[PDB]
C-alpha cells in the first residue's frame, strides 16, 4: 500500500558524483534520517551511479569541495511501526535532487508505504527508498 | 473530510514559488516541516519548475509564496486508529502582499492507512490547482 | 448532530477588508483558537470575500491600522475527540463580527457539532466554522 | 434536569447589557468564560442590540449587568460519559445595583451529545426570558 | 432518595433583607459551598425574597452593614458522584438562618439526597436545596 | 448496626446546649465538622431552642455541651461499597463537668444510599433522648 | 467469629471513678487507639460506671490527680477490613484494669472479632469491645 | 503448624513474671508489641497473678521473664490471603539468668479467619503450660 | 518437597553449652537469619541441650568468654514465599557446628524444602531445621 | 526481506580487511558493534585470512575497509515478537578512497527465532560476495 | 541440564580445602555466597573432614582450593516460574596454582519445586568427583 | 535451535597455554561476557586443554606475561529469556583464537541458539559455547 509520486528528471552518468546530504527527521524514530541516507546512498550505487558519499554530521559549500555535480537530499514524514502487537510499518519520504551548479532541484519525489504487519520497518524502507530513486538509475 | 478551493491565478512554470513556514497546530512534532516538503514536492509535480522553501521571497525572485497551517495530523487513539489530517493553505502575490488563493482540506483514511499516505495525497488534491 | 443560532447581519462586500483577530482559546486543545482562525480565514475568503488578514500573536487599534472595516473574533468552548477508542469528534464555537469604526457586534453567531466517530476533528470543525460563517459570504 | 427563572424587566432592544465574570465553580478550566461568551451571543440572538462582555458597568453605559456562576460543566466519568451542566444567572439594574431577574438551570445529555450543545442549549433557554 | 428535616421559622416577608454568607465546603469538591451559595441565592429569590445578597469571600459584622434582616448560612457534608462508571450523585446540607439582630437560629434544616445514576450532581443539589429551603419561602 | 444510650437528664427547650469540637478518627476529612453540624441541627429539630456550635460554655451561658468523636464515616472500598458511619456522644453538664449522658451508634447502609444520609440518620437516633 | 478470653475482676462499683488513658495503637489504622479508648469510655459508662473520664494526649501520675480509683488501658492489635473488595472487618483488642493505688493489673481480658463482609469496622469494635468489658459492668 | 514445648517449672500464682522485648522478625510494624501485650494477658489468664511488660526484671521482683520473638504475623498475599503467625518463646529464672522454659509454635488459619485472632489462639496454646 | 544431607557428628551432651552465632541471611527476606537463629536455638533445647544462647548483634573470641563447647552457625539461602497468589512457602538453610577448642567444623548440614502452598513459610523453616538439627539431639 | 549487492571485487585470501565502525541507528545498544563481530567473522569464514577489527587502516596494511550501518536490529513489540535485522554494508579500496562494492539487506524472522541468528545468517548472506 | 567434569585428583579426608570466593554473575543477590556455603557443606558431606570458606589458603596450610562462578540462580519469570541454576567450578593445587580439577553444571527444574533445592541438589552432583 | 559457522583451525596441543581475555558484553544481561568467559575456560579444560587461564578485569600484554600461547577471546550478541511468560532462552556468541606471537585470529566461530521455552539460559549457553569452541578440543 502507499503511492509513489515523482517529477521527471536527468538521464543521470555513471560517472556523475552525487552528495547525500543530510536528510532531515521528521519523526519521533531516532536516526530515521541517517538510516535513509545509508539506505539512499547504497540504492545509488545499486543504480549504477559510481561514486557516490555521504556527507558528515549552503551544503552545496560541502559538495563543490568535493566536486559533487548533484546533491540527494530529502525527509522522512513517517518512519515506525503503528502502535500496538502487530502494528504494520510505515514509511514515508521525500527527495531532491540538487544541481551543484545553480542550487536548482532538478528533480524531486514523494513515496510512502504502509507494510504488512508481519514485515520489518527496514524492509519497507528499503523497497521504498528502492523504488522511489529508481529514475536515478545511471542511463544504459 | 472535505476539499475547498477558491478561485486563484493561473500558474506558469516559470513563476517562481517559495513555501514558507507551514504553522504546526497539532501536538505531532515537524508536522509542518513535513506538509513544507510534501506541498514542495506536489508543486514541483505539478510543473512548477523552480520552487525553493524557506520579504525573504523577494531576496529569492519568487513570485508566489505558497503557506498555511496544519490542524490535524495524527492517527486516532488506539490501536487501529485511523490518519486524520487537516491543512489550510494560501497563495500569496508578493509584489502587493495579498491572497490570490486559499484552501482547505481534511481527510480521516482507513484503519491500514499510513498517515503520510493519508497527508501527501491530500496535499496533492488541494494543490492541484496550482498546476499547469 | 448540534446546531447553529445566528443573529441577522449586514449582507458584506467582496471589497470589505476584514481582520480575523485572536479567538480564545477555552478547551484543552492547544492551538485549537489558531486552527479555529486559519479555518474561519479561509472561510471567509472562500465565502467571497477578497482582503482577509488573520492578526499576529483595544484589538482596535490594530484593525485600523490595517484600514480594516469589521473584526471577526470569537472563542472555542469545545474542541476534542470523546474521552476512549472511537470517542466522537466535538467542536463547540462563538463568533463575533465587529464594526471597526464604533466597536458594535453587529454579527453574532453560536455553533456546536458532535461527530461521527469514524470522523476528524479538523473535518467537523472545518464544517461547521463554513456553515457557521455562512452569512458572511459576500452579496451577489 | 430542570430551569427556574423569577420574574424580571421586560428588556428593550436598546438597553445596554453587559455581561460580567461569570464564576467557575467546575474543575474544567475556562467554563465560565466559555459561559460568558455563550451569554453575550445568547442575549444578542434574543434581541438585545448591544451586549458587551467585561462600577465598569457605568462607565459603558449599560442598563444592566449579567452575571452568574457555573456549578458544574463536564463530561460524566467513563466512555460514555454523559455531558452534565448546571448554571446559575443574576440579571442587574446598573442604577440602584439590585437582582432584578435570577435564574437556575441544569442539564444531563444523551451519551451522544456533545457538551458544548447542552451548555449552549441549556443557556438558551434559562436566558429567553432576557429576549424581546 | 434520601430525607428532608425542617425546624419551624418565621414566615419571612418579601421585603426582609437576607445575606447569604460563607457555606462551609466540608467535602472534597472544591467550590461545592460556592455552588450551594449560588444555588440557594436564586432559591431563595424564587421563593419571593426580593433582596438577598452573597457575602464575599462575626460574619455578623457584615450583614448588619449592609442592614440585612437575616443570614441564611450552612455547609455541605456530601457533594460528589459516587466513585465508578455509573456512580449516583450525592448531595448533603445543613442550613442555618440567623436572626441578625440577636445571632440566635430561628431556623434550621438539613437535607441530603442520593441522586439517578443518570443524573447530574447540580441537578441533584439544586432540587434538594430548593426543597430544603422552602419554607423561607415569602408568605402570601 | 446498633444504638446504646445512657440515662440522662431530660432537657428542657429553654436549656443552652453548646456544641463542641467531635473528633475525627477517619480518614475522612471534616467528617467532625460534618458531624457538629449534623447534631446542631438535629438537637435544634428536637426543639433545644437555643444550640451553639464552637470553659468557653459558661462564657456563652450554656448548661450543657454535646461532645464526642467519630470512628468511621465512609463508603466502602469497590464500586457500590456501601457507606460506614460510627459515632459516640457524650452531654456534660457545664456547672459540675460532668457526663450526664453519653451514646454511641453505628451503621451501614445499602449500597445506593448516600453517606451523608446514613450518619444524618444515625445521628437523629442516636441523639433522639435529648429532644423534648 | 473470634473469641474474648476474661481474668476474673472486682465487682465495681458505680461510684468507682476510671480513667482511660493510652490505648496503644499497634495497627496501620490512624487514630484506631482513640477510637477504642472512645468506645470503652461510653461502654464504661453504659456498663452503669457513673464517673469515666479520658486521659489528654506512670501515667498514674494523672489518674491519682483525678482521684481516679482505677486506670482502663489496653491496645489494639488489629482495626481493619480485610484486603479487596468485600474484606470483613477484623478487630482484636487486649484491656489490662489497674488499681491506682499499688499500680496492679486486677483484671485482663483479650477479644477478637472477624465481621460480616456486609458489616462495618465500627460496628464489630463497637460490639467486641463490649462483650470484652462486660465485666466492668457495675454490680448490682 | 505445630507447637513445641520443652520442659519447665511448676509456675506459682505468687511468681512473678516479666515479659521483656519480643522481637519483631516480620514486617508487620508493632507485631512484637502486639505479641507482648497478647502473651502478657495469656499468662495473667492462665493464672499468674502479677505479670508486668517492660537487670530491669530484678529492679521490679520478678522471678521470670518471659521474651521471644515474632517470626511471621501477616496475612498471605491476595484476597482471601490466610493469616499466618509463627512465634518463639523463653521463659527465664532471673537469679541465675538460664531458660528454663522454651518453645515455639506455627499457625496457619482459614482465609475467613481474623490475623488478631490465630495469634491469640496460637499463644494461648504454647504458653499454656505456664499456667496454675 | 526438598531433602536434608548431614554429615556425622559427635554425641552430643545435655550439659554440652552451644553458642548460636549470626546466620548469615543471603535472602531477601529481612530478618530471615534472625528467626533461623530464633528458631535453631529452640529446636537445640527442645533437642535436649540444657544451657544454649544466641550471640548478639573470630566469632570464637565471644563463645569462649561465654565457656561455650560449640558454636552452631549457617545461613540461609532461601526464606519467601514463591511469587503470586497462593504461591508455595520455600525454605533453604545450611548450618555448622564448631568445635570452640580449635575452630573446626565438627558436623554439617543441608536442607531445603518446598511447602504446600496452603502453608505458612514459619511453618516449613521451623519443621526443616528441627529435622536438620536432629542429631545434634543429647545422647540418652 | 530482501537483498542486494553491487558489483565489487573478487578478494583474494591475502587480501587484508579492515572492519571499520558499523553505526548504529538502532534503539539495542551495541548493535553495531554486534554487526562487526558478526561481519568479521563472516569475512574470515569466507576464507579472508585476515581480518582485523579497529587512515588508521594504512598503518594496518589493509587493502580493504568493510564498514556500514544497521537500520534495525530488535525483536517487534509485544510477545512472540518476530526478530527484524536491516544493514548495510560497504567495501571501501583504502588506495584511493572509493567504494568498490556495496549491499543492503534487510530480514524479519519466524515468531521463535533468535535476533542473533537472524542477524547472523542475513549478514552471511549479504557479505557472501566478499568470499574466495 | 547437563554436568560436564573433568579428570582430577582421588581427594583424600585429610587434604585440607578452602572455598574461596565465588562470582556472582546473576541479579540474585547473595548467589555466590549462598553457592559457597552449599558446596562447603557438599564437601564436608564427600567425606572432606576439613573444608573452610574465606595466598590466603597457604597461610590456612590448605592443599586445595575450590572455586568458581554461578551464572544463573534464579526462578523463570511468571508464577510457576521454574528454578534455574547455573555453576562452574574450579578445583585449584595451591602448591603450583593449577586447575586440576574443573567442573560445569546447569539444571532446570520443576514449576513447584525450590530454588535451594534445585541449587543444592545440582552442586552436589556437579561436585561428587570431589569425594572420598 | 540456530547454527553454528567455524573456520578451520590448528590442532590444538594438551599444553599449549591458553588465555581467556575480556569477552565483550554487547547485551543488556549483566556479566553475561563473564559467563561465557568461566564457560568456555572450563570447554576448553574439558576439552583436554591443561592450562587454561582467565584474564583480570593490546592484552597481548598480558598473554606474554603468563607465558600463553593463544587467547581466546570474543563478544556475546545476545544472551537471555525472550521476553513474556515462556519466553525461550536466545544466546548469541563469537570467538576468536589468537596467535600471541604474532596476535593473529588463526581460528573463528559463530554461534547462535534459541532454547526450548521450559529451558534454562545457562543450559542454552554452555550447549552452544561447548559445540562452538568443539574444534580446539586437542589433538589425540
Amino acid at each position: 500500500m502507499g503511492t509513489v509520486r515523482q517529477t521527471s528528471g536527468p538521464a543521470l552518468a555513471r560517472g556523475d558524483k552525487v552528495a547525500v546530504v543530510s536528510i532531515a527527521n521528521y519523526t519521533e524514530t531516532p536516526d530515521a534520517g541517517h538510516s535513509a541516507e545509508s539506505i539512499a546512498a547504497n540504492t545509488l550505487r545499486a543504480g549504477g551511479i559510481a561514486d557516490v558519499r555521504i556527507a558528515p554530521a549552503k551544503a552545496l559549500e560541502w559538495a563543490r569541495s568535493q566536486n559533487a555535480r548533484y546533491v540527494l537530499s530529502g525527509a522522512v514524514e513517517e518512519w515506525r511501526y503503528k502502535t500496538g502487537v502487530d502494528g504494520e510499518p510505515v514509511v514515508g519520504v521525500t527527495f531532491e535532487l540538487i544541481d551543484v551548479s545553480n542550487g536548482a532541484v532538478v528533480w524531486s519525489a514523494t513515496g510512502t508505504r504502509t507494510g504488512w504487519s508481519r514485515s520489518g520497518l527496514s524492509s519497507v524502507a528499503t523497497s521504498l527508498i528502492a523504488k522511489v530513486l529508481s529514475p536515478l538509475q545511471a542511463r544504459q
